[PDB]
């Protein structure tokens, strides 16, 4: 019934959501970014190891 009561819970929420919703839409990003790098680096790499590719590739061109 007191404002207290109500000044509290907003002060609370607002710094829970304040930091959940930047941290948390830049987190599924930097995991869709994680994933999708990690992706296109562990199946080349595996191509490249598995075929022996480099072999006709001149050193660091």
């Amino acid at each position: 019934f007191t404002l207290i009561e109500l000044l509290i819970v907003v002060a609370i929420i607002g710094i829970l959501a304040a930091i959940a919703i930047p941290q948390f839409s830049a987190y599924r990003v930097k995991a869709y970014n994680s994933a999708a790098s990690s992706d296109l680096r562990n199946l080349k790499t595996a191509l490249e190891s598995a075929f022996a590719d480099d072999q006709t590739y001149p050193p660091e061109s």
